[PDB]
């Protein structure tokens, strides 16, 4: 199984980050975060990256400057994104909407869009520099809720990176919000969709390796499972494989309980009554939780883990009509420690330079299924696994063994 090493590196020069406040005074309120965006597993950050080719007619305009000023005007409507989150009484998190400002970095990079390769595909080099981690930012509470970096290129293109605080929205929200920002950058005076905020309706020694698996091997793994389970998604399959291997490789007590947790967006999977509000941009995620004992995962074939993953998916999606509060629920209980997390990154913003050349995303195991078409014309999936060297080599060994077999028969 191949490793993918990023072989591009460049200087980045950044100015000092600036607080962007809404261009117009906004309401000073104390808003509540819903019970979905409040849950522990979602108390992280959520990151994205956009690549824009140079446009000659846009020569008189500085993308950082258009975007920064757009941002001011955008924060007028999305004024929670200029607030800080913090601890309510009891154990609930709220947004202090006082226009403190989002963070914005203007940067330049000694490199050109072309030097990234054909095509633009992740994982990207030097991303830690494209979107800097200003010290005193990475906490959930009392930090800016949005951090964005515009970095312009020697070729006249530019990269736009952004990190949202994940208690405020999810990837789908991000899409809406990014489009809103784009229309305001593009001359509009209001987003096409006017945002609402009604989160009450939802209350009541480590080493890294990235691996490419060709659709060849995926095909093999598919043909090596029970036919009644052969119709799964390739995400489902690969997550089965990772749960299985990570557990074997983790060398834990055969009695330990093993959890395989992933986000599933239910914005468009359920038909809600009452419907959702038109400008809702709160978190809308179910967390299927596939469990098994260590020893069953290790002793049984991949079909056991796979079947369990699909029963998990179904169980969390079983009901398809009802209220949000009945249909969408937090992850039950304290997220375990033996858990493993997998996000699916397999499934049109314009600021004046057109649509992006690429647009995507920057103690237990947390990994991503990243689409990646290879050097020679294989679609496939890149998995950025990171573990301790002991665990990590054992993880590769076991996943390699499964690979050899699945095709070799």
């Amino acid at each position: 199984m191949a490793e993918i090493k990023t072989s591009l590196t460049f200087t980045v020069r950044r100015r000092e980050p600036e607080l962007v406040v809404p261009a117009e005074p906004t309401p000073r309120e104390l808003k509540l975060l819903s019970d979905i965006d409040d849950q522990e597993i979602l108390q992280s950050h959520l990151a994205g990256i956009q690549f824009f080719r140079h446009v000659p007619k846009m020569r008189n305009k500085k993308p950082a400057t258009v975007i920064k000023e757009a941002l001011a005007k955008f924060l007028v409507f999305y004024y929670p994104f200029a607030g800080r989150v913090r601890e309510g009484p009891s154990g609930k998190l709220m947004v202090d909407c006082s226009g403190q400002g989002a963070l914005f970095i203007e940067a330049e990079a000694d490199v050109t869009l072309s030097q990234f390769g054909d095509p633009l595909q992740p994982p990207f080099p030097c991303v830690e520099e494209l979107l800097y981690n200003v010290p005193g930012t990475s906490g959930i509470i009392d930090t800016p809720l949005l951090l964005c970096q515009v970095t312009h290129l020697l070729c006249g293109g530019f990269i736009f990176a952004f990190r949202f605080n994940h208690t405020m929205t999810d990837a789908q929200g991000l899409t809406l919000i990014m489009s809103a920002l784009g229309e305001i950058a593009r001359g509009a005076k209001a987003p096409s969709i006017l945002p609402v905020w009604q989160r009450e309706l939802l209350c009541s020694d480590m080493t890294q390796k990235s691996f490419f698996i060709t659709n060849t091997e995926i095909s093999a793994l598919r043909r090596h499972v029970p036919t009644h389970l052969q119709k799964c998604t390739t995400f489902e399959l690969l997550t089965a494989c990772i749960w299985r291997c990570h557990t074997i490789a983790l060398q834990p007590d055969p009695k330990e309980e093993m959890h395989m947790i992933w986000p599933v967006n239910v914005r468009n999977k359920f038909k809600f009554i009452p419907p959702l509000p038109v400008g809702y941009y709160g978190n809308l995620l179910a967390f299927p939780d596939a469990v098994s004992t260590a020893r069953d995962l290790c002793n049984k074939p991949l079909g056991y883990a796979l079947e369990l993953v699909m029963k998990a998916r179904y169980d969390v999606t079983k009901k398809r009509v009802g209220s949000v509060s009945d249909l969408v629920k937090p992850f039950k209980g304290p997220v375990p420690a033996r858990h493993a997390i997998v996000s699916d990154l397999t499934r049109t913003v314009d600021y004046g330079w057109g649509n992006p050349a690429f647009v995507g995303p920057a103690p237990g195991l947390t990994t991503y299924l990243i689409p990646h078409t290879n050097n020679k014309g294989e679609s496939g999936i890149v998995v950025p696994i990171r573990l301790p060297s002991g665990v990590l080599d054992r993880f590769v060994k076991e996943i390699n063994n499964m690979l050899t077999q699945a095709q070799k028969n």
